[PDB]
């Protein structure tokens, strides 16, 4: 058919009950992230075509770049409970990988600051059970899925997307299929 199992798409053969329906694993150290993010912009034409009442879930990973990792995924949690995961995605991810000014967790909370968020919302986020919670929620989806690598998207807590199946050729014919194969596995 046009979409495989195997090809496009895997399956995984423990589903994760009352995942996210679009479920992104990323992280800020991940230069194959930056280009999935920054360049291709998969996330972007992946909610362009989900069906309506299909919302998209994005989580940061650990394993990448040691206590810095670990403060960009309690920074990403501070973003998911102010709401201002598009404000800061850009400027973290050029922070971390294109200046790489981004060495420490007080550089994280400046990419905040300047980017319009106080700095007592900012700490007191930081240091809340709320943030805590979301941290372990991410760790724990990402133990759900056995999650191997990064970048990495689920539907449906079952199938997972396959992009060594798909075409590298055209950039966009990439993300076009990547977008149409999530749309699909939304529906299945």
């Amino acid at each position: 058919a046009q979409y495989e199992d195997g090809k496009q798409y895997t399956t995984l053969e423990k589903p994760v009950a009352g995942a996210p329906q679009v479920l992104e694993f990323f992280s800020f150290f991940c230069p194959h992230c930056y280009q999935f993010e920054e360049v291709l912009h998969i996330s972007d034409n992946v909610k362009k075509k989900l069906p309506e009442g299909v919302k998209m879930t994005k989580y940061h990973v650990n394993f990448m770049g040691g206590d810095l990792g670990k403060d960009l995924t309690q920074a990403w949690a501070v973003a998911m409970a102010l709401g201002v995961e598009d404000k800061v995605t850009v400027p973290l991810f050029e922070g971390v990988q294109k200046t790489q000014t981004i060495r420490s967790a007080s550089d994280i909370r400046d990419v905040f600051i300047n980017a319009g968020i106080k700095g007592e919302e900012y700490d007191a986020a930081w240091n809340s059970f709320v943030v805590k919670s979301l941290v372990a929620q991410q760790e724990k989806a990402a133990a759900d899925v056995q999650l191997r690598g990064v970048p990495a998207m689920f539907v449906n807590g079952k199938y997972q997307l396959n992009p060594q199946g798909m075409d590298t050729s055209n950039m966009d014919v990439f993300v076009q299929q990547y977008a149409d194969t999530v749309k699909y596995l939304s529906e299945k």
